[PDB]
């Protein structure tokens, strides 16, 4: 086809295996995390893969996940833009809380309904949570306006400020002719799969995304995958 | 007062830093890498933030800026690779140690390539084994013919850095945005003979040490206020 586009979700990240709720938290890739990204770029790297540019979030475990491929297929040099356009999910009030203090606190039904819908989102982060000054005021968000620094999104939420970032600086240089690696994170990348395919907000909500492996799609001129995505590796 | 932030990345694999490694693309040794840890601690054990990243596509200068964004947590910034920070290109003589050079050139040449500011080594011919690898790199593929090099002498070196400190890194730095560059003993060598006014012999002379912060206090004309500082212990 015309173009075609790779996507690769972080590996592991450290609070992935405490599994506790990271949205903006900064988390760092777990060894095994960091393992994934590694096979993952091999996989690119055996088959031969090149790039022209490279997009990714604000946070260090897309970011070290690019590293690690960038390292693997020896492109170390490739142009990178980060956005935190292209980050995860913000989970509000969530965020730091794992599986048993969300449900002790919330209940059984009402964390069904958050994880189950698509444009409720959880409760706001608090000036008193224990991470708000960690996210809401970190420099790395300091151009953000008023109304762009989230305390908290659904996932319509996170598609809605992942597209105008996809369509206003991603498209132009895949049309531009660029081969295009965006490493991020599984929500960001399901605003993007979504709109690539056309998919419903179920069947959104029922892609899952794996840590590390790439994601590879063939477009015609309008990006218009000709195919079903396919997975790289062994 | 702007502040200003350099770093030289050490030791390169195989020897090669020895070996007039210049545009062939050596990655660092694992003592290399050690030293671009320290330096990285030493920013961070000193509080430096920043706002802009510039670097060569060159991957020891590449992974050096790696291993400092990743010691002081800063690995979200933007960064900003050129080849026009790329360490000198040495031609005919890349990856020849000393005494390969002086048995293929002779010590009286040798010493007039050493000593002299605008006297080239002989280019990188087809026959040499670096030859393809760099020239058709396709890092380089949008250069034109004349910036492309098959050698450079330092004049050549600087006169490529220069446009784009000029053009790309002067104006974030007028603009208050706190800069790092993570680059090479030459391309180093060109911003610091900008900045100090050195003259040919000078700039000659100096040896930046590599893996340690180098730190520049500007002035609004961006004139150093006092001489270069720096970090460690
Ligand atoms: C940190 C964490 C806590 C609980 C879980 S789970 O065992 O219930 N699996 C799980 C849970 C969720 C989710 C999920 O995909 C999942 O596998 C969600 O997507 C989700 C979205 C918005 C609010 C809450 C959730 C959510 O709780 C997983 C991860
Ligand atoms: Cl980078």
């Amino acid at each position: 086809a015309a173009y075609k586009l790779v996507l690769i979700r972080h590996g592991e990240s450290a609070w992935n295996l405490e599994n506790r709720f990271s949205g903006w938290y900064d988390a760092d890739l777990s060894p095994a995390g960091h393992e994934e990204a590694k096979r993952g770029g091999q996989a690119l790297r055996d088959a031969g893969y090149e790039f022209d540019i490279c997009f990714t979030s604000v946070q260090k475990r897309a970011i070290r996940t690019l590293w690690t491929v960038l390292d693997a297929i020896d492109q170390m040099w490739l142009p990178v833009v980060r956005t935190w356009r292209l980050n995860e999910r913000h989970y509000g009030g969530l965020t730091g809380l794992n599986k048993a203090e969300t449900a002790a606190k919330h209940g059984e039904a009402q964390v069904k309904i958050w994880r189950r819908s698509y444009d409720v989102p959880p409760p706001p982060m608090e000036p008193d949570h224990p991470f708000y000054s960690n996210i809401s005021k970190d420099r790395r968000y300091a151009d953000l306006t008023e109304d762009q620094l989230p305390s908290c999104e659904s996932l319509k939420d996170t598609i809605a400020r992942a597209l105008p970032f996809w369509n206003e600086e991603i498209v132009p240089q895949i049309k531009e002719g660029k081969r295009v690696l965006i490493a991020a994170h599984g929500n960001s990348l399901r605003g993007i799969v979504k709109h690539l395919e056309g998919l419903s907000e179920e069947a959104i909500m029922e892609l899952n995304l794996p840590t590390g492996i790439p994601i590879v799609y063939e477009l015609d001129k309008n990006l218009k995958p000709i195919k079903p995505m396919q997975f790289l590796g062994d």
